[PDB]
């Protein structure tokens, strides 16, 4: 193309070819799948925080 | 960690672990499944009663 010299804002480098720009983040954190207990029901439960 | 040696409250003993710890009981006992007896129908019922 023509104008093979131009002016790239972000591209910061001797030849204007090196990457600087700025990794946009909103807040995404991926972690893990959540799990629920399944067994509250399908036991008896009992306390004994004074016999422990 | 930094306490090999306690204080364990109901745990009795010269150097503790005598596990003299309350028994938390709450009136259940499990005995056994029932039967109940079928042949009412599957017969003939004579009464003998207090004759012979």
């Amino acid at each position: 193309d023509y104008a093979g010299n131009l002016t790239r804002p972000h591209w910061g480098g001797a030849a204007s070819d090196v990457d600087i720009h700025l990794e946009v983040y909103q807040n995404e954190v991926d972690t893990r799948f959540q799990y629920q207990a399944m067994f509250l029901g399908l036991s008896s439960q009992r306390s004994v925080a004074d016999r422990s």
